[PDB]
């Protein structure tokens, strides 16, 4: 019912406490196993490379999804798009494992290249419908000035999979052949600059940092001079909201509020 | 008129280019409005959106149509209902659903839940129907609702805007002009669900019809979902009436046609 | 970059400031110091006189080279039945010419994509490019693909298309054939958003007014006198909003930000 | 009709097939057609390909109306012409052409020259129009035409049969029925443009205006250009001629609708 | 390595001492086929003979139906997705009657099927698993041939056999399970220029009745039509084949399919 | 002279008098030719021999590779981006044994190659850099085959060479230097219908080896079944020009690619 509501701040925390159970406070309770969803290669360690350790720590299985091959991401005139992908591929298995991260899914959509498709959301849902995880990560696609094509969609079609992964209409022959529907538990929106949700990194940081650097094509010694200020600029602008050093932020809200939900900015 | 160039303020100049050069009137938005389109993504989504303020026009002796992007082929978690089947029937409980509010007409693209495009093909497709119903007003969703992640909603959204601009234009989907539909201009943009509303509708009266209207929809709603969704939804009309000061509204955002181009200041409404 | 650790800051706000003052050399006060030669990327015939026409007209009088890039045709902007999509290209192609002239703009590019029909393709992403790599300038006016309410799309697609167009300008594996016949890679200096909400750079353009708004009315096919009673007003307001926050009458604003607050920056609107 | 199961020759039922059960006829299969529509890819494709026939259909009282896919943007080799330019001179060249031939109504699609999408967007326009115009007969460019390296023209073919097949389905672009525009089954089929025809015109008497209706296309034709094409139209209607038995003739390939579809002796007329 | 000078020598070698092309029992160690059609009830009027006699010969036989039939009716009262509902039992009966157990709905809409990447990696999925030794589709070759979705379907199924080997192809379905297959054999439905035929004389009241069975595209009134029109093809192949009733194959070595200029030579 | 009463007649001379049509001798004038070729390997295949031969006359000869291999390996070890790199040193390798200097890599991907707008502009503007003589490309209307890559290959070729010349297409290369050129000669290898051929009898040793330069496509097991397919395509192509081992080309006027219902007559 609800009828005898006449507050909206009454029925708001009624809606989240009561009806959604909506536990900001832990919101990773029971979750035995996620997926990042990056971009490039690269782009979750450089995102939450932090929080990835503490989870593999914790015991909890941490699954990459790279949507491109990162063949574009070079100023060097020698290096062929195909090379570099030889390269970044190696650069991620190295990066993983400092992190503990045993499993990663290449799509292999080209860098700049990757569609705000139908194919690609069939894509993700395949691997959501086999891995079952509990927890998806993946870049909020609302992060204000980002003029990069690839994060945008990957977003937005990562959301569309989650959304979509429990509705047996969708791609249906991924049932006809073995895999049932899936509900993830938990949606995690990392590089966000609305978070509601902090991981101090503070002791994890050097370790961070250099499995970032494990992406050598990406950050040379000139390069670094600038990224490093710039990676521990970002850990205090998420540290100052969590009081600590060095955070990593997250927007965490309900499956609900990811539709016609006018007041979803109030979390 | 006196000249514009005089004016050293911007608030000054504001308030004069919505009052006296615009005409524009946030008071009674509605005046002279006998028929109007609504724009769903899915079927649903126009009594859940702005189903009590759909009563009141139908009531008030003003012509609804819906205009049914999508055929709801998706909106299932039932193994055994295939989407054709779904389709028929969600298109049964919108018929059901519209006679509810006095709605007679809908329009159904047909286009599949979940692969709306947002093709040109689609513009030239709401455009026909706008020249041929020449409609006074246009209700659609608002494309900028933050963390609407449905792509039919944005499509649609953008899709909308993008028909009621370009319905005017003789150039464009020139073939409809060629076998009888002049080109129209819509006098009134209505944006439903919306986090950045500026007029209200009370529909505290109405709520009980609203909620059986959507409950019309049972293959969306059985008791299960439903014990979520009539607080959610309630929670929604008090959010809008907090802003109205009543019980139960629903929000719409209404700005001059001007302002949905190169306007800066159009945040302030 | 001198002698103190970044590791040993514990503010955000000191790690702020010494990221733009001292990493970045971000310089807000004047951001075009060294710029010989702009690009300003306009979706129809009229978006560059519109949304800064002022500003080139100073930069073409300090004696800084400006060349258009126009996306789209014009095709659609008529109401007029007895007027065929292909006279108002040709029509509104010679309003430019004109309205160029009055501000000094010697060269146009047409890409000739059809008015309401512009793609956000890589196609179209290879063509800008192609440009930026052959003309080689020093900055990129661009319209902010995030301006609120923009319902337009190829307003929404040029500022987006731009954007990628300049990031992938310097990236060799990126349209390679552009390098196989002749046309070396390209790093645009500065990046400015003309028509944004959120301007931080602006510029006086009281002293212009009257020129700029003869260069819009060049656009004869655009600007009746029915409509011009409407949109004076509007151009005059909305240089009255900048200018309120310039401190002079009117103004044009302009976003500009390191090229680096462009990807997972959560702190980019903090300028 | 009277016993199929008892045949046991192929030759048989073939003939007892096309003569019985479809009334295919060969002979003067015009028989009933009071309007038709040509489908050109570009302006002048109707002219140069059956211009001759179309004078003939002109003046025994027969409706023609033409319909252009494409705009002929990029049709010139002058550096000072621009594409824009050049649609509204080949428009004026077609408007003319068309009246020496006695045709009064012609559809612009405006697709640009080039660029002709072989999408569901360009069946939907084209059923549109033949819905609306309710003709008899299409005329339409064979797609198997060999060694045809022209997107337009392969795209223009197919694109025509499709909407042909489609026009008469009322889920296929259902808002064109729910605005007015009821199905409509096309009578007559004929491919121009085709290496394979088996109905001819004579075209002898007609052949100068044909050429003076295809040198209207000015852009198209100066005087070193049209030293080559005045030889080869003479020498493709004599090609059609030797199989007609006649000096200069127009070449058609017409089937049963039915033939366009699994059909493995199509070849075979 | 020999150095041949006649081609005709080179051509017979080819064929039956390199390539081992067997069109005599084309078919020997083939378990399991798909049958790909373009729309419900392309596989029955195509083929549906030889699935009868596919089936009692014990092979297993799997249809893929790539649209959902929502465009095939002139009744103005049946939406297409009643006629879609409809269709599928419609398969279903047709199926049973031929001995067809096992049927993979792409639900593609008719006459919207896409050439596109997309739909390959959809049949792929589908080959990866079912490991079929035998794929039968629709000539994309077949003369005048004016409908899309048969075009596109024809197309599709030869890319899918060519790239479901290829382990960089959809490289996910790997990921997940799903190893490459080298499909065996490769047939031709609907096709001008069949080179093996099969006789369906025994079998042709079961057929035409199984294609009735799509009750929905065969009222009385088209009947009338369609079972002369029917006949006359069986006759068509039947002809070549020397017997009445028959269902004629274009059977080629995967090899053909890529820049062989004697091809046509089968 | 219109007074011409026979087809026969208007037909020879249309093609002798009217275009100066050589079908003798019809590489009079080329001092530079384009080879477009859809995957790494396809010009040496297609005609090696004829490229050694143009290399030899002293015939500048460039390649333009539309995809980057990424796809031909059922090897599950090598990444298809490994399979690029390896291609692309295959490629280098295989043309410098015939002469070839200078490669052009579009790098669309195999199996992925858009018969789109964006695709011809990016031909068009080497073709307009480079200003050839000639163009060699693939028959797209070669019967049967179903490699996508090569069809769209040969449409968008002819489409290149037919649209480079047109000002108003891409007018950006113009406003940037490049001018519009006509090509003036157009070859179909991997041809069904040549009508123009070239004897490589010599040449075959070189051509075969140069082939197997891509290793990575013919190991041993592979080369069993390709040395016996390869000969017996220059023996079909032999058969028709009298010698041994030939390579075939089709070679029409410009005009016949365009509303010519008798172009299959030469
Ligand atoms: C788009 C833009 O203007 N911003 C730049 C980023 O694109 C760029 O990120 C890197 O871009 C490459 C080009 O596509 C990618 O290959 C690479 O993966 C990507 N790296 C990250 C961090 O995801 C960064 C750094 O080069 O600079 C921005 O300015
Ligand atoms: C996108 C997301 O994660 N939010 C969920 C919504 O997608 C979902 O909305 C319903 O989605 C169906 C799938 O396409 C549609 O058929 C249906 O019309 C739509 N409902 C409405 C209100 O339009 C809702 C409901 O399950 O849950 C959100 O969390
Ligand atoms: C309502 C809406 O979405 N936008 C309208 C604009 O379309 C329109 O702007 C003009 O649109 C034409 C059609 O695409 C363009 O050719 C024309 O250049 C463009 N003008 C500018 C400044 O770029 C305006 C003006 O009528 O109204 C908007 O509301
Ligand atoms: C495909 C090819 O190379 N053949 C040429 C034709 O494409 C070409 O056709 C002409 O193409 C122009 C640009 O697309 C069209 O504007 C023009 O209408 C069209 N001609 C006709 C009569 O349809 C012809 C003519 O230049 O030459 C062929 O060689
Ligand atoms: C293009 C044309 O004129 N040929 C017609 C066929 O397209 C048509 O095929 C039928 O099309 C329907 C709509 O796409 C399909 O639902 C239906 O399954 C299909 N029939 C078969 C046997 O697959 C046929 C039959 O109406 O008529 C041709 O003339
Ligand atoms: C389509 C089909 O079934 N025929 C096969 C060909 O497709 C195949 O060609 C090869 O395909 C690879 C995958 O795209 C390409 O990487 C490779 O370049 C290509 N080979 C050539 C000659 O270019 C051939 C050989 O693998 O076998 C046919 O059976
Ligand atoms: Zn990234
Ligand atoms: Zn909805
Ligand atoms: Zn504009
Ligand atoms: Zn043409
Ligand atoms: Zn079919
Ligand atoms: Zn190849």
């Amino acid at each position: 019912m609800f009828e005898e509501i006449n507050d909206f701040e009454t029925a708001f925390k009624r809606l989240l406490n009561e009806v959604l159970e909506f536990d900001l406070q832990n919101p990773l309770k029971d979750v035995k196993k996620v997926l990042c969803i990056e971009p490039h290669p690269d782009d979750c360690v450089i995102g939450m490379g932090g929080t990835i350790k503490r989870l593999t720590d914790r015991g909890i299985e941490v699954i990459y999804i790279c949507m491109t091959d990162g063949y574009m991401g070079t100023t060097d005139e020698n290096i062929t798009g195909h090379e570099l992908a030889q390269i970044r591929r190696k650069e991620e298995e190295e990066s993983a494992k400092m992190l503990g991260v045993k499993k990663i899914y290449w799509l292999n959509y080209r860098d700049t290249e990757l569609p705000y498709s139908r194919e690609v959301r069939k894509d993700l849902v395949k691997i959501i419908r086999k891995e079952k995880p509990d927890g998806v990560f993946l870049p909020d696609p609302w992060l204000p000035y980002e003029a990069h094509p690839d994060h945008r969609a990957t977003g937005f079609l990562a959301l569309d999979a989650v959304a979509f992964s429990p509705l047996p209409n969708f791609s249906n022959i991924d049932l006809d052949i073995g895999l049932k529907p899936h509900s993830v538990s938990f949606i995690g929106l990392y590089y966000t600059s609305r978070p509601n949700y902090f991981v101090d990194i503070t002791d994890v940081m050097d370790l961070k940092l250099k499995a970032i650097r494990a992406h050598k094509s990406q950050f040379p010694d000139d390069i670094w001079e600038t990224w490093e200020p710039f990676l521990r600029t970002v850990a205090l602008y998420y540290g100052q909201k969590a009081g600590v050093k060095y955070a990593e932020g997250f927007r965490i809200m309900p499956g609900l509020f990811y539709h016609i939900t006018p007041f979803a900015e109030l979390i």
